[PDB]
């Protein structure tokens, strides 16, 4: 449509997986970072050229099917292809900044190969920030203090305070009544409680919530934190009598993992490409600085990114669970 | 009307057909009102 | 190649023939040649527009 | 529209009666058939390569033409070209199968030039049977028998039953009123009856039924049997007083002509090249056997055809027709 | 659209002032005529090769941008380029025919150089016959005799008769009242009448009458006669007293154009480009005679014109203007 | 059913948007009605 887009266009008349643009020094640096850990593989980093506009659509299906009578009646309206519930993404700038004493620097200089270890040990200590930050993270607030938010719970807004905000009736967080606004705060589930245990809350959730096509998937996973799973597998292994049940950690007859930092009291059921991020090609701002009124070299980086879940219609939480016994 | 004769084909998938517009101009008319007469409401039959 | 003008006259005939007293002081009156009544007109359009379907295209 | 129609079309833009496709054998036999017999000639045998499907269109006529005001206002609607009162036409086979003795094999053997002799009795056979069958047969029953059904009434559905029970309306077979349903059974036609001749008949009835576009048309047809033809035209002949008359055979303003086993009661108005009828490609199957079972060599041959009439609106029959006088 | 106008369109697809069709005699003739006089310099004579079609689309504007949603809704309705109030112009001819006494023309044949005299001093007496015959001219009658119009007001339709009959509402020319149909029969403009001066006049009348869009524009004229404007400016020079406001002639903050033989009771305001005449394109036709029956030698010179002016919209006149003091 | 696919693409820029029709022609099939067979409306449970 575009001049270099109708040209394309008109070729394709007459790995992908994974979108590159052009080599530059950000795709590079953020293509490192993914390959660093092991849950940024499993995830679509994408590189944008633009502040704001639309998203584009990865692992979206809509059945585009039908029948009609052209001899003589009605015409055919073609459906659309990739209609989305809600799709504007707003990318926005978070910045690293630390620095190293002179005593430390020295220390570490006197023997060889340091500075492949110091690129090594940021680049892990941002590749686990991103994650803890997308997960956490309910707004964004300019002047971010560490103090009372140690979680990270101030950079950006993250996935799920997206599904909060953006698509509720996806959420589950409250037993209600049709009297009883709030029946019960928190979701028990126990032998007393709202439900019998884990497996059935997972599979009346992705019964009900997520929508019948994501429904029937070979895809799909159970986003999960690390307390409620030990929680749950613990009193299997406490018990006098097989040990590959501990192996593939199956819950809902859904395959399970596991991230850092994720709130013990949530889980999210989802295919693992459906969320993404979103970073600027060129926006990877760094530069150094070696003032000695607290004898410290210092560094400053800034990036433009944007956590983003494609098709809110293709997973959903529930949060605030509590386990107990509730007689 | 000499060249007046436009002629178009359209091809519109939307329905399943194929459609073609073709628009030219004349006109009717009877060269001397004399060496011509006409006779309309007439009715064969019988009458009393 | 115009619209709203003369009727080209084919197929008109009539008597053209006369007499007159040139001596008497009358003069020859030249009666017309294509005497017509109303010779003017005009023209229209008209277009005809059709579809021919898919499958019987293919028969 | 496929490929090779599109190709052609696009060539379009950038003997003309009858239609051939590639030189085949049952095409060439269905020639050779039509060109023995006269009627066969008047009458479109088209070869068609599908089971079932959608009719092609020949002698069609509709009025194309209007005005609109494009200036400002409505669009054109093109109206359609071909579009009939129903068509769809569904082929059948049918199988001819007979044998001949030894005794008069050996006897027509004896003499030369006995083959050709032999082809030209079959084909000759052949095509009269197709008109007696296309005219005659209400109903096709499979395991046809020919005890009671002497004039071939059970092979296929034929035209006159195709316009009984396709477009009613069209026929003549009573004389109704608005509180007798039957105020008579049969259309009298004499001194007394419900006409004064068949002169009146076949004029009113190809007043008021046929439609008007056909009605005013430089081909039409009274396709009668031979008994009604007769018995109008001998107490002509049984007078006392020119003979010119017998030949050309004019009724109602229309001419006529006789087929033979035509239904004596009945009679249909139409142009003689709207009706016709269609056959597969290649479906003439033929084999021979000798059996000295009961000593006689015999054949068995199969072809798939179907009786069609294009536009029902183009003729009407009225049937039951009996003259007397009626007093 | 057609051959030619297509080939051209699809050339345009892959003086800018003046139009010229072909080299030609009548064409010539006219702009010879139209250089010759400076007021028809400034108006556009333009060669048509119809009797009768649609007229010429000249500076004419409007608003044509707007803003539709795409994405999911309506669709991009266009709005036309050139659609006017009525545009239907009818083409006719008119002649000029005079003669020259054998006295006088042996008389001028004398002196040399008397041809080119004699052709200049008739150019020079059609230009301004087309003039005085466009401005005046109520309406157009075979045989139209010069005893009781000797002003040449029956020779074709008028710019001025053309606002009148085809475009009411856009002339002013009685002052009424919801119960008083004619309160006043002229518009009177005095110390007591219906407006303080000539300013005001014009001032609310391009206010109030013509559209907004022309309305703003750096192309305006008021074309008034001669009487008028005299009569506005004598009273300011007849003082005692700053003398340049004669060179200008400014009027309502408009500036001020005179013509001959413009009726002085009536003004007009609009563009000088808005109004134009238009001409067959080979009609002007032309034959000489000597008879002595009255020795004089005479000729006939015939051409086909219609005056037009091409959007009603843009101008207004006021007709019917009496100057006084109305005590 | 073999040479039955008709692929057409059309550019209507009165709405944003560019449209594409796919037509083909087919029908599904069990082979034999032996070696087969279903059971449709249980419910598994519980019951006095």
């Amino acid at each position: 449509m575009r001049q270099e887009t109708r040209f394309k266009f008109n070729a394709y008349l007459s790995v992908s997986k994974k979108f590159t643009v052009e080599p530059s020094v950000t795709q590079t640096l953020m293509n490192t970072m993914q390959e660093s850990s092991d849950f940024l593989t499993r995830i679509n980093i994408v590189p944008v050229s633009e502040m704001k506009g639309e998203k584009i659509g990865i692992g979206v299906t809509g059945s585009i099917a039908s029948t009609t009578d052209t001899a003589g009646g009605t015409e055919r309206q073609p459906k659309d292809f990739s209609k989305l519930a809600s799709n504007k993404y707003e990318c926005d700038q978070i910045n690293f900044d630390f620095y190293i004493r002179y005593k430390t620097l020295d220390l570490w200089a006197r023997y060889q190969d340091f500075q492949l270890r110091i690129r090594n040990a940021i680049i892990k200590r941002q590749s686990l920030d991103f994650i803890m930050a997308g997960f956490n993270g309910v707004k964004r607030a300019e002047t971010s203090d560490r103090s009372s938010n140690p979680m990270l719970q101030d950079v950006a807004v993250g996935w799920l305070q997206k599904y909060r905000n953006e698509a509720p009736a996806r959420v589950m967080s409250k037993v209600t009544d049709e009297e009883g606004r709030t029946t019960s705060e928190v979701i028990r589930v126990g032998k007393g409680g709202d439900y019998a245990s884990l497996d059935a809350l997972v599979m009346d959730a992705t019964n009900n919530l997520i929508e019948p096509w994501y429904q029937e998937d070979p895809d799909l996973v159970v986003i999960v934190g690390r307390q409620l799973l030990a929680d749950k597998y613990f009193p299997i292994v406490n018990k006098e009598q097989a040990d590959v049940i501990i192996s593939q950690k199956r819950i809902g007859n859904l395959p399970a993992v596991r991230v850092p930092y994720f709130p013990a009291d949530a889980m999210l059921i989802t295919k693992l490409e459906n969320l993404s991020i979103y970073y600027m090609d060129d926006s990877h701002r760094r530069v150094i600085e070696e003032n000695p009124k607290l004898d410290r070299v210092e560094n400053y980086e800034s990036m433009n990114i944007d956590y983003v879940v494609e098709d809110y219609a293709a997973g959903c939480l529930v949060e605030k669970i509590k386990v107990g016994d509730f007689s």
